[PDB]
C-alpha cells in the first residue's frame, strides 16, 4: 500500500527490522511479540509522512498529531522512532523548509574536505544536528564531479549526468525538494559503422545478443567454476570475456573439421566404390562376348544368360548406392558449417557493446574484477533511467545554500591528535597562501584518484594505517569524458535520445562511440570510454571535434552539419581535484576495500572520517551513493560528539 511504500523508497525491509533498528532498539522492542509489529509501522507511517513532502521539516510534533487512534497514543515510542530516523538521515535530509530553528549554541567544531555532493550532503545534515560545519573546497565551486557547463541558453552536464531510477532512490527526494526536472531516457538508439551504414537491424540483434551471451558465460566461469584466480593472477572481466570468445572460436574450428571430414570419408567411399563398379564392368564384359559370340547352345546359353542376370543385377546396387552417396556428398558440399564465429564487421559492432561496458564502469574490461564488478547490482533502483534537463548542478549548488564554504582553498595536511586535529590548506585565487583549521573532527571526502595521487597531494600527520592506504591503492578509479557540442538546430533525429558508432579498432572501441541528445538546445554529447578516454586527453578540443564533425556527417548529411557555435570537452583524469571519473572493482579488491574505505581512523574517540563515491559498498561511482556515504558520516560523526539513539 501506501506506508509500506514509503519503507521500499527507503531501501528499508517493511515487515522487518533492519540489523541497525535492532541495535538502537535493543530488544526493548526484540522481546516481546507484536510490540515490533506496532514499531515497524510508526517506523513506515513516518517514512511516508515525510517523504510525501521532503520540502518541509517533519517535526517529532507534527509527526504526533498525525498518527491513528493506537499509535499516537505512546507518546514516547514516536519520538524513539523520529529520533532514530531523523539521526540517519531517512527523514529531514536535503533541502527543505526549516521549522524550529538551529541552535545558535553550536556544539563541537567539524571540518569537512571538499564540497561534492557528499560534502554538502554531510555538512547540512551536521549543520541542522546542531554543530558548527565549514566545508573547504580547492575549487572555486561546490559539487565537485558534479559540474554542469552554463553559457548561454545552453546547459550541459560533465559530471553527473544520469538518475538510474527513482525505485528507493534518495535522489528521488532532493529532485523534487530542488524542483528540478527529470526525463526518461528512450532506449531506441540506431548503430552506424564506421560509414554511417545504420547496421542492418538483424545484424545489431544478432551481435548484441551474442554480447549477453558472452557476458554470461563469464559470470558461470566465476560463479559456478571458482575461474577467479588463475596463476596467482587475479582473473579480470576483460581475461574472462577472451577465454569464452576463443571457446566459441573453438566450436566452430572444430564443427567445421566434422565435416571437412565426413565430406572427405564419403569422397573416398565412390572412390572405393568406382573401383569396385569399373571391376564388374569387365566381369559383364567378358562374360556379355562370350554369350554373344558363343550363343554349347544347350544347357549353356540358359546359363550364360543366369550368370550375366546376376552380374548385371549386383551391378543395380553399386549404381544405386552411387547414386544415393554421389548426391548426399552434395548434402555436404552444399551446406557448409559457419567457417566464423564473428565477421570482421560482426567484432567492430560487438566491440561498441564492449565498450559500452567500459563506459559504464569507466574502465577498460581488462581492468575489472571478473568475480567483483557486479557486486552492487543487488541493489540497482527501480523504474527507468532520466536525464536532468535543467543540468545536475542543481542539486549541489541549492545543498549549498546555509552552510560556510570555505571556497578556492585547498586542504595539503591534515593532522589528528588523540584530541583535537589540525587542518592546514592553502588558498590560490585570493591574495593568501597558508591557513591552519582547528577542530575535533575530519570529515575527508577526498575523491579516490586523489587519495591515490602518488607524490602525493594531501598528507596526514599520523600516516594513515597499514590496511587503510593498502586498500586505497588496491582499488579502482577510473575515466571517462564527454564532448560537448553545441549547434544552430538539430541536424539529427529530434525522437531519438542516443545512437552510437561503431569503433574502428577493438582498442579506441570507445573513441566517441556514443552521442547523447538530450537537451531543447541543439546540443549534442559525444563519449570517450574504454582506454581512449586517458590517451584523448591529450588533444586539442579542435582535433577531437574535427572527429565528431567526421562520424557526425559521415553517418548524416553530406557535410550538411554545421561547425558547432560552441564546444567543451572533459578532462577528468588531469583535473588536479578529480584524477579520473568513479571507482570500480578492479582485479584483487573487492567490495570489502569500499568498507575499509568508510572506516573511520582512531588515533594512538575516533577523528578521521571518510564519506564519498568510493565509501559507499552498494552505491558506489554515484550521486546517490555518494549523498547516502554523506548522511552515513555526518550520523556516525553526531553519535560520538553527542549521543546514541536509545529506546
Ligand atoms: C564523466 C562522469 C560521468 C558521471 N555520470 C554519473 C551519473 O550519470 N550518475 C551518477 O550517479 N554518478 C555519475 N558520476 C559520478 C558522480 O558524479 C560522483 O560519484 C559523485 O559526485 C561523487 O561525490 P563526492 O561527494 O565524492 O564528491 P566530488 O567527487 O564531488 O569529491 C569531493 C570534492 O572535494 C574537492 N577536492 C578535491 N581535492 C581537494 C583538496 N585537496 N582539498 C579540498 N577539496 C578538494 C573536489 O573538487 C570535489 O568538489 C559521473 C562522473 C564522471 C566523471
Ligand atoms: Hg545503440
Ligand atoms: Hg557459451
Ligand atoms: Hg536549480
Amino acid at each position: 500500500s501506501g506506508v509500506e511504500g514509503a519503507a521500499f523508497q527507503s531501501r528499508l525491509p517493511h515487515d522487518r527490522m533492519t540489523s541497525q533498528e535492532a541495535a538502537c532498539f535493543p530488544d526493548i522492542i526484540s522481546g516481546p511479540q507484536q510490540t515490533q509489529k506496532v514499531f515497524l509501522f510508526i517506523r513506515n507511517r513516518t517514512l511516508q509522512l515525510w517523504l510525501d513532502n521532503p520540502k518541509i521539516q517533519l517535526t517529532f510534533e507534527a509527526t504526533l498529531q498525525q498518527l491513528e487512534a493506537p499509535y499516537n497514543s505512546d507518546t514516547v515510542l514516536v519520538h524513539r522512532v523520529h529520533s532514530y530516523l531523523e539521526r540517519h538521515g531517512l527523514i529531514n535530509f536535503g533541502i527543505y523548509k526549516r521549522i524550529k530553528p538551529l541552535p545558535t549554541k553550536k556544539t563541537g567544531k567539524v571540518i569537512i574536505i571538499g564540497s561534492g555532493v557528499s560534502g554538502l550532503a554531510a555538512a547540512r545534515q551536521l549543520q541542522s544536528f546542531g554543530m558548527d560545519v565549514t566545508l573547504l573546497e580547492a575549487r572555486d565551486r561546490v559539487g565537485g564531479r558534479v559540474a554542469t557547463f552554463r553559457k548561454g541558453n545552453y546547459v550541459a552536464d560533465l559530471g553527473a549526468m544520469v538518475v538510474t531510477g527513482l525505485g528507493g532512490n534518495p535522489m528521488a527526494v532532493v529532485s523534487k525538494q530542488v524542483n528540478m526536472e527529470l526525463a526518461k531516457i528512450k532506449q531506441k538508439c540506431p548503430l552506424y559503422e564506421a560509414n554511417g551504414q545504420a547496421v542492418p537491424k538483424e545484424k545489431d540483434e544478432m551481435v548484441e545478443q551474442e554480447f549477453n551471451r558472452l557476458l554470461e558465460a563469464t559470470s558461470y566461469l566465476s560463479h559456478q567454476l571458482d575461474f577467479n584466480v588463475l596463476n596467482n593472477k587475479p582473473v579480470s572481466l576483460g581475461q574472462a570475456l577472451e577465454v569464452v570468445i576463443q571457446l566459441q572460436e573453438k566450436h566452430v574450428k572444430d564443427e567445421q573439421i566434422e565435416h571437412w571430414k565426413k565430406i572427405v570419408k564419403t569422397q573416398e567411399e565412390l572412390k572405393e566404390l568406382l573401383n569396385k563398379m569399373v571391376n564388374l564392368k569387365e566381369k559383364i564384359k567378358e562374360l556379355h562376348q562370350q554369350y554373344k559370340e558363343a550363343s554349347t547352345a544347350e544347357f549353356l546359353v540358359k546359363s550364360k544368360h543366369r550368370d550375366l542376370t546376376a552380374l548385371c543385377k549386383e551391378y543395380d546396387e553399386l549404381a544405386e548406392t552411387q547414386g544415393k552417396l554421389e548426391e548426399k556428398l552434395q548434402e555436404l558440399e552444399a551446406n557448409p558449417p559457419s567457417d566464423v564465429y564473428l565477421s570482421s564487421r560482426d567484432r567492430q559492432i560487438l566491440d561498441w557493446h564492449f565498450a559500452n561496458l567500459e563506459f559504464a564502469n569507466a574502465t577498460p574490461l581488462s581492468t575489472l574484477s571478473l568475480k567483483h564488478w557486479d557486486q552492487d547490482d543487488d541493489f540497482e533502483f527501480t523504474g527507468s533511467h532520466l536525464t536532468v534537463r535543467n543540468g545536475y548542478s542543481c542539486v549541489p549548488v541549492a545543498l549549498a545554500e546555509g552552510l560556510d564554504i570555505k571556497l578556492n582553498t585547498a586542504v595539503r595536511q591534515v593532522r589528528y591528535t588523540a584530541s583535537g586535529c589540525e587542518v592546514i590548506a592553502v588558498n590560490t585565487r585570493s591574495t593568501s597562501q597558508t591557513f591552519i583549521y582547528k577542530c575535533d573532527a575530519v570529515l575527508c571526502t577526498l575523491p579516490l584518484g586523489v587519495l591515490k595521487q602518488q607524490p602525493p597531494a594531501v598528507q596526514f600527520v599520523p600516516p594513515l594505517p597499514e590496511w587503510k592506504t593498502s586498500a586505497v591503492q588496491r582499488m579502482g578509479f577510473g575515466n571517462l569524458n564527454k564532448v560537448v557540442l553545441c549547434f544552430d538546430r538539430v541536424f539529427w533525429d529530434p525522437s531519438v535520445n542516443l545512437f552510437g558508432h561503431v569503433g574502428s579498432t577493438t582498442a579506441s572501441r570507445g573513441e566517441l562511440f556514443l552521442f547523447w541528445n538530450l537537451y531543447k538546445a541543439p546540443i549534442l554529447l559525444a563519449l570517450v570510454a574504454g582506454e581512449a578516454a586517458g590517451i584523448m586527453e591529450n588533444i586539442s578540443d579542435d582535433v577531437i571535434v574535427g572527429r565528431c564533425l567526421a562520424i557526425l556527417k559521415g553517418i548524416f548529411g553530406s557535410s550538411a552539419v554545421p561547425q558547432p557555435k560552441e564546444t567543451v570537452v572533459s578532462r577528468w583524469r588531469a583535473d588536479p581535484w578529480a584524477r579520473g571519473s568513479y571507482s570500480y572493482v578492479a582485479a584483487g579488491s573487492s567490495g570489502n576495500d569500499y568498507d575499509l574505505m568508510a572506516q573511520p581512523i582512531t588515533p594512538g574517540i575516533p577523528r578521521l572520517f571518510f564519506a564519498g563515491e568510493h565509501t559507499i559498498r552498494n552505491y558506489p561511482a554515484t550521486v546517490h551513493g555518494a549523498l547516502l556515504s554523506g548522511l552515513r558520516e555526518a550520523g556516525r560523526i553526531a553519535d560520538q560528539f553527542l549521543g546514541a539513539m536509545y529506546t
